[PDB]
């Protein structure tokens, strides 16, 4: 138990008393372990290299036989293993006692050594010490391949351990890099833009304040609208990735501090939008995979997986045509009138939900309900959202009402939101009764913006059903 | 001037009124302006290619005429300028009328053009329209040309458009840290997010969380969940982003800059040294191809001197130079009362401004830079073997009691990089003696260099900027 570790304090503090610097300051490798196992996984059975004199380092991670002339370890790095054949035979025997050596290490220790390559008898590929040194001690028991809260409070143990866990953040990294080069190749420029600013939100802000200056400032939630002057100050594509603020509740889709990807690009208009997003994604999928369909554990671990097929091109739902059609009702516009207002509670009453009550959190409810799970087996887009729901977005070209807007949903969650947007100062709601709006003085031009969720499209890459499995390190209650 | 403003909106209200939508919704162009240079560079003084229809984009900055059948302008896109000769003989009358389609445009507008490519007699690349049409205008005087003040900073698009050494600058930064990416990649290095607030806490910027009750201080750096990741057997690790301090606004300080720190497993002190040299040389050839550069330390208006960043670098360990310069040892343990009044008197004898609190840490820094950063402003240079009370996380020096193995790199006397072999111990922590981070530790951190960059201080030495502002598109500032 607790007694563990004190009884490895101790074995740390006596071989310091006899001389022994249980953390020496420097050892020199000459491969890795992943380099290792490329360079000597063909030897023979039994084979062995006797000349090659290497030095490897490495976690120990199993303690084998004891045996007396052949101790036998696990030996992780960069998560990869390989065995470690410590034979008296070899051991120098000048550098210190052989069962005195190898009977002080426990698992998790990290170590280094000085050896040759071979393969055992049985085939299995080892390194073989003449000598062993431990490099940083484990001084509390590892748990075993069952791990609780603890994955989250105690990453480094889920990354030590749990093998998913590496592959998990490893994928999350190279679907950032593959955005990045894929935004890049298209020749689009990549900025920082504040993460303070001056002002709340809409969705709830993060206040600080600055004492030299004695200014509060506000935690961005998006990156929208210093993208966009730049826009207007020449950089024709450009974007942004990084970290966003919500102030808001924790569940299963939702972290106050989640990782946001923000592009504008000049004269694009709708079909490039879509074009983008179908592009990204199928090709996103491809590059991880090698197909664009994957497995997804929707309903946990203990139920069945259901196949999502990233093929493109991907259904398009209009929002309020597909809420009239399953709904069986006419919303007639303007949105507004507290006829259409009227109808809209009335459904939302007669279908349980629960609706404050507004003409767009109507809508947005509504489309929750009746639209948003429509496909599963799919990604697809809910387009043509209401100018209510979209006071940022540009008017629909035929349809009264409607905006050139998409949201791309997967399982039900949106993972993107695009439109073209509304560039006309004297159209802008905003700027009715009005430093965006100065902006849009200056000279917008037609211009399609759009964002990803990073962490839910990894959750879905990854096959997570939590937010918190594919954040590193999530803020939690210190409990 | 407000009139101005008045006028083109009244102006904007009345193309309306005539059918006109002066933000319309669609062009579909078929080349960039860089493109479009690129493309038709070699064509000869005068040459026209009538036959080839093109659609081209991009913002007016610069009108004038030569009568009222041929109109010129400055046509700019994504950096780059060509120009747009209007003749009325090329126009497309049916669409519209040529003098009061030419008449209405002014300098900020943003249009689309159907045309032909060819060269002016002069020989500058030209589009000549048949077709010429609002996209976007601009309904205010944009400033002219070398007249603009602190709208730079919070008007960026201003500066933007009007300056052309800002585009430049921010270019540059993005290839900086495109270069420092690929830098590491390559290297086997693999890049991570951690939290950008904690609840363990340089003076913190604080923030309320409303779900968890708690309040919790943006970080000032990353340090410590990159060790964690190493523990956890990620052995090569790094992070780029921003980072928060609650401190002084200058020209080398901003509330929020841009850090980049790797963890590496199995390095050591002369693994750090050699990444430093390797990565600034290596940069400095990449973006100059050259190691010598130019940089106006003393403002625009005074002569620049050369910074040679040809590796190796000099290296001054920090106690010993002291020492020496002011003929006064520093006996160990520096934190001693004697010993740090002796160093309070060798900076009031100097009449070198005490620190507030006058710690033994602050006045070893504060003896630093009075003493040694200011020598080097030819070169980048390391120093070298802070004393541990400094540097709490560093691994002790092998050899020299007291000391540590870190190195910190400066640039004309500003500090950019700051690395070291990380204390692995835990027993030997000093803040895990009265015990996150030190729990991390007993599961076994291995022997470890870090190393940390300041990316903005770096881009301001490599675009010759003196104030940090000039190189972060938004700085932060009170809204006056
Ligand atoms: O990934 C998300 N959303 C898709 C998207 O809206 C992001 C912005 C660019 C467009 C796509 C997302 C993840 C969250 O953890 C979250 C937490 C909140 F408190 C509120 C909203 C949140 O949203
Ligand atoms: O670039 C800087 N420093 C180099 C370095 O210390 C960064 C951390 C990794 C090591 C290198 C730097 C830039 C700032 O704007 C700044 C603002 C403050 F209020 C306080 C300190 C600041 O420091």
């Amino acid at each position: 138990p607790r007694l563990y570790f004190e009884n490895r304090s101790k074995f740390i503090q006596d071989q310091k008393d006899k001389g022994i610097n249980p953390y020496p300051h420097k050892f020199e490798r000459t491969i890795s372990i992943p380099e290792f196992i490329e360079k000597y996984k063909d030897l023979g059975n039994g084979e062995h290299l006797e000349d090659t004199i290497l030095n490897i380092t490495g976690r120990i991670m199993r303690v084998s036989a004891s045996g007396q002339k052949l101790r036998f370890f696990d030996l992780v790095g960069d998560g990869e293993k390989i065995q470690v054949l410590a034979n008296y035979s070899f051991h120098n025997h000048e550098k210190g006692n052989f069962a005195e050596c190898y009977d002080k290490i426990r698992r998790g220790d990290i170590v280094g050594i000085v050896g040759f390559p071979g393969k055992s008898k049985k085939g299995e590929l080892s390194i073989f010490p003449k000598e062993t040194i431990l490099l940083s001690a484990c001084l509390h028991m590892l748990p075993m391949k069952g791990l609780t809260e603890i994955r989250y409070r105690q990453r480094y143990l889920d990354l030590l351990i749990n093998e998913s866990s590496r592959h998990t953040f490893v994928t999350r990294t190279k679907i950032i890099n593959f955005l990045r080069n894929f935004l890049n190749e298209r020749g689009f420029f990549e900025v920082e833009t504040p993460m303070m600013n001056l002002i709340a939100a809409n969705a709830r802000p993060f206040i600080t304040h600055h004492n030299d200056l004695d200014l509060d400032l506000y935690l961005r939630i998006a990156t929208e609208l210093p993208l966009k002057m730049l826009i207007v100050g020449g950089i024709d594509k450009v974007y942004e990735i990084g970290k966003v603020f919500r102030n808001e509740g924790i569940d299963n889709t939702h972290n106050p501090e989640f990782t946001s990807c923000e592009f504008y690009w000049a004269y694009a208009d709708y079909n490039d939008l879509i074009k983008w997003s179908e592009d990204f994604f199928s090709q996103l999928v491809y590059h991880l995979f090698g197909t664009y369909k994957i497995s997804y554990n929707k309903d946990g671990p203990e139920n069945q997986p259901i196949e999502i097929d990233f093929t493109p091109p991907y259904p398009k739902v209009s929002i309020v045509e597909e809420i009239e059609k399953v709904t069986n009702t006419i919303l007639e516009q303007p949105f507004d009138s507290n006829e259409t207002i009227e109808k809209m509670i009335n459904i939302i009453k007669e279908h349980k939900i629960e609706l404050p009550p507004t003409a767009a959190k109507l809508l947005d409810q509504l489309a929750s309900h009746f639209i948003e799970n429509k496909y599963n087996d799919k990604p697809f887009f809910i387009v043509e959202h209401p100018q209510i729901m979209s006071p940022l977005a540009k008017y629909h070209r035929t349809k009264p009402g409607l905006t050139e807007r998409l949201e791309m949903f997967i399982c039900g969650k949106e993972v993107l939101n695009a439109y073209t947007e509304l560039n006309d100062p004297f159209k802008q709601k905003e700027c009715f009764k009005l430093a965006f709006c100065t902006s849009l003085e200056y000279g917008l031009p037609p211009t399609g913006g759009l964002g990803l969720g990073i962490d839910r499209i990894t959750m879905f890459l990854t096959n997570k059903n939590s937010i918190k499995d594919v954040i590193l390190f999530p803020t939690m209650r210190p409990a």
